[PDB]
């Protein structure tokens, strides 16, 4: 009855475990949090969903909006788009974003490369290719060769809020969560809105509290009014 | 005036401090969070409190509901009911749950053993015995010989939300908090409900984001409708 | 196009990075959270702002209220006003509070010394001197010689909630955040209030969950009714 | 482009006063056909009434 069952870890399983622990102890990870109102994007999908699919051949999703917001944030705060290499701080000056996809054996993070020049239709198509290969277990090491910044999305599982973990040599990670209806204060009235928490884990020995808050405030602002991506405000 | 006072730490005090720090640095601890509506259980206590006491000789409390929810969650996600021993992942296949009780000199965690076969009346009686011995400082090392999972409750102190710390060799811990009235969105209306935050700290090198969120979603669901423990839904 | 830019870290920049990482790995940092209703203080500023300025020559701000609340909390929970020195726990028996100010090159934390004997007007004047020297980059090492407890304020940047980092040899830190309107449950009604989250990061190998929650509950209570500082309740 | 002037308009079965502007497109018919001229002017109308469509490319 009261008997255990032991399974030796594979050399792959142990190496992943060791790398995670070394990353944990080699970085001074801290986490900041915020909330974003998602109704403005849900309205856009509801209004232009069919026209977008008819013109481009792929559905308009939420992911394409997150990538554009992150790219603009990485332009305004370069220190988030950087990493430490020994004694040197390396500024990349280009925009590769890792994104987590679910394989049959857990989440893996392929890279969207040169995302600053893609359109929204291109991003959605590129994400679909990575998603299908990930589900098929067909991603190569080249696709997983890391970028500068990571987006992970725990909303599919129904998470409210959590602390994401950085993926070295990257210095920061953005965690998306479930969208849930909550009462909110709007111009002195109480209104129920679809709200989502944002979590940013960052390496404090490179990024300061000013930059982390400003980076996450920028993402909040661009998601609540995508027109600001056009105005650059 | 500006003078310090120094107290050498006892060898017991230092050993506890050292063990905590080693645990902190030997595990990749992360925390996920969620919220649970507690009114359904408060109604059950209000309706069946006297009948339960008259039949069983002990009052119906909240703790007996948390233990049953945790046991069902540990069945659905075995990876939370496991620990790492060197190169091996050990699956226990039995259900021992540690629970924190307040001694005169801080919290201590005796073990509820084989909680899957006990009824709610038995759990409440077993918790009362541990509580009285803990207050009396009369627990033996056998009672503190650890289990597989820990429940800690900071609600008595009035905490809103916090990050609990794992107790090795265990891999996860559940933190309960204070129950506080908050406005909530229910079917498009705003309703004030007694709400509690849940916090789960887990060792990421063993448990993944899917399992941690699913584990905490399961507990939320079972506490908001205990009848689901009967249906197994 | 896809070309990096490398900047060697100055010996000052590396030393700060190393000290932060050593602090991270040498302490068992945990964080508790709470929320405070700020309207009672905003009313006091609105009512007595002009009279206070006319009598004392300086404006009544929020910072003077936070310092008084912290000092009273440090009296009720001495274990927060302490640090570990090798094998000894050192109780300071005096009240020096570090406070973060923004320089042109990031936040720095000068010390308010013997804050228990100052009045609110004195605290505001002392904070203004440190603020001007910090903006001028004119603080000496004597001003930065650390105290017993730190207050950091991320509200100016617009942060909702975050995890602050301890500054050794200190054992705890208090993080203030942005004040934001939220609907709240008050005597069965829904009322929009200006609310702020509080975050306390503490060294668990010295401070226990009881003390951390009690310390943060005390601050919440004193800020929601400053008259309790007079009654000592 | 012309002056912006308030006019009553039909919006989802209601009458609402809106700031409206007329657009005029003069085109060389021996190169451009009626399809292109109308489509060109319809596109401008759509992008001005919701600039977010410049981001979506719809």
């Amino acid at each position: 009855a009261r008997s255990e069952k032991r399974v030796p870890m594979t050399r792959l399983r142990k190496r992943v475990a060791e790398r995670l622990l070394e990353a944990k102890n080699s970085t001074a990870m801290l986490t900041t949090f915020n909330e974003v109102n998602m109704k403005p994007i849900m309205d856009l999908r509801k209004q232009y969903g069919e026209a977008f699919e008819k013109r481009h051949g792929i559905r308009l999703g939420f992911m394409s909006f997150y990538v554009k917001a992150v790219v603009e944030a990485l332009k305004r705060y370069p220190e988030v788009n950087a990493s430490i290499d020994g004694d040197d701080v390396v500024y990349h000056n280009y925009f590769d974003v890792s994104m987590a996809v679910s394989t049959p054996r857990g989440l893996v993070t392929p890279v969207l490369r040169d995302v600053d020049t893609l359109g929204m239709a291109d991003i959605e198509k590129k994400i679909k290719e990575l998603a299908v290969k990930g589900r098929d277990g067909k991603l190569t090491v080249e696709d997983l060769t890391g970028g500068n910044f990571t987006i992970t999305n725990g909303g599919v599982f129904g998470s409210l809020m959590s602390t994401p973990i950085i993926n070295p040599p990257q210095s920061a990670i953005l965690g998306m969560h479930a969208i849930k209806d909550r009462p909110m204060a709007v111009n002195g009235q109480v209104e129920i809105l679809p709200m989502m928490y944002l979590a940013l884990s960052y390496d404090h020995r490179l990024i300061d509290g000013r930059e982390s808050v400003g980076f996450l405030v920028t993402i909040k602002e661009l998601l609540e009014d995508p027109t600001r991506l056009l105005l650059d405000v």
